[PDB]
DNA sequence: TTGAGCGTT
DNA sequence: TTGAGCGTT
């Protein structure tokens, strides 16, 4: 389980931006942003341990609090 | 401003544990835990950028959500 | 605040 | 859910 769900994304948050933000924690291998805009994203890590360490956290991306959960 | 306040600490959270947890983000140079127990701590980073990136986040340490704020 | 497309045990 | 101690512009 190396994919996380990222809730409360804003529309200006691009895949590049999310990847740049999330790769601070470990290698990111994919980002999925729904189209049309649905205010969430999925971020996939190479390492399971990295994804699990983020679950349950609320992180600040460009001043916005996003919630991290397991991807199902 | 390279020091953060860590709110909602639990008593079992030792200085070593907090340092181990927080050094994932960057070099940690000090940890202060009040005695007697007051359910918060201060963590000092070598790098200001690291402290600022954490402010406003809620992080999970041993299953517990702690809130990160600027140290004043 | 839980996604696709290909193409079928 | 905002700390010490040393020792004084």
């Amino acid at each position: 389980g190396s994919k996380v769900f990222v809730g409360r994304c804003t529309e200006d948050m691009t895949a590049e931006e999310l990847q740049q933000f999330f790769c601070q924690y470990g290698e990111v291998v994919d980002v999925f942003i729904p189209k049309p805009f649905r205010a969430f994203a999925f971020v996939t890590f190479a390492d399971d341990k990295v994804a699990q360490s983020l679950c349950g956290e609320d992180l600040i991306i460009k001043g916005i609090s996003v919630h991290i959960s397991n991807a199902e």
